[PDB]
């Protein structure tokens, strides 16, 4: 909803805890209503993970699909989108799992 929120699914207040693995599909589930609204995947504090459409595939009806999961994606990753001059955001830890690399 463009009056209303753009993500589908959000946090709530702590920033969700994905348990990944490099090397994974890693997505990050911070997908869209209407595509057109376009998110841009932040990274704190102001770091930028450019969706280059190869690796960071930018699923709108997902999410943002890192096929091959990098040290580029372990941190407090933040989902952000302008849309009715309200900025909205939503925040990703993406934890290295206690499994293996």
């Amino acid at each position: 909803s463009d009056t209303g929120r753009p993500f589908v699914e959000m946090y709530s207040e702590i920033p969700e805890i994905i348990h990944m693995t490099e090397g994974r599909e890693l997505v990050i589930p911070c997908r869209v209503t209407s595509p057109n609204i376009t998110v841009t995947l932040k990274k704190f504090p102001l770091d930028t993970l450019i969706p280059d459409g190869k690796r960071i595939i930018w699923d709108s009806r997902k999410g943002f699909i890192i096929s091959n999961a990098t040290y580029k994606e372990i941190g407090l990753l933040t989902c952000e989108a302008t849309v009715n001059g309200h900025l909205y955001k939503t925040n990703y830890l993406t934890h290295r799992q206690t499994n293996t690399i």
